[PDB]
């Protein structure tokens, strides 16, 4: 199945000027946790902010252009990215925003880091219908020495 993994602030900002507005390296973690020895599909974008592979997973981007990097696969796509996984049991969705946007629809599960911080950005995870999902796991957290912001760990299921 698809699932969506971010990370959103107050008012689903999502991202500013290409970047994560805010560094918490506790969100990292869980996110390696949850992606590992999976396919990661993402953006042309994100990828562009990640520079380099992900170890421990295969890593799929989505560009109308063609590829500029080898070791990792290129599509231009929804259907085909979604091909490029093949029959694993999830696949997993690391934004951006316009890649969110296209692939709620199809999730099933999400994967949700809130962080209680207020920041402008110029990107935004898609609404959804809190009606539509069953939030089957909350992890609550302190900011901390290392992660200025508090923030929660929760995961929702399509209802
Ligand atoms: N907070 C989090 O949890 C999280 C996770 C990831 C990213 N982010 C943030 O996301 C922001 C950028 O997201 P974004 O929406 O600007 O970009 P994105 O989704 O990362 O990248 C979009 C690009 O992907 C390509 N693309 C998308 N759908 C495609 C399709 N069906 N076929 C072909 N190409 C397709 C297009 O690239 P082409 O130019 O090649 O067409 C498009 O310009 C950043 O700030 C990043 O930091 C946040």
């Amino acid at each position: 199945m698809i699932s969506l993994i971010a990370a959103l602030a107050v008012d689903r900002v999502i991202g500013m000027e290409n970047a994560m507005p805010w560094n918490l390296p506790a969100d990292l973690a869980w996110f390696k946790r949850n992606t590992l020895d999976k396919p990661v599909i993402m953006g042309r974008h994100t990828w562009e902010s990640i520079g380099r592979p992900l170890p421990g997973r295969k890593n799929i981007i989505l560009s109308s252009q063609p590829g500029t990097d080898d070791r990792v696969t290129w599509v231009k796509s929804v259907d085909e990215a979604i091909a490029a996984c093949g029959d694993v049991p999830e696949i997993m969705v690391i934004g951006g925003g316009r890649v969110y946007e296209q692939f709620l629809p199809k999730a099933q599960k999400l994967y949700l880091t809130h962080i209680d911080a207020e920041v402008e950005g110029d990107t935004h995870f898609p609404d959804y219908e809190p009606d539509d999902w069953e939030s089957v796991f909350s992890e609550f957290h302190d900011a901390d020495a290392q992660n200025s912001h508090s923030y929660c760990f929760e995961i929702l299921e399509r209802r």
